[PDB]
């Protein structure tokens, strides 16, 4: 998979966000 280079990425783009469920996203 190529996407994973924004998407599976995208952990560390959105970490600085609602901390709300960022915990079950995490």
């Amino acid at each position: 998979y190529y996407h994973f280079w924004h998407r599976g990425v995208t952990k560390r783009s959105l970490s600085p966000h609602r901390p709300r469920h960022s915990r079950l996203q995490r």
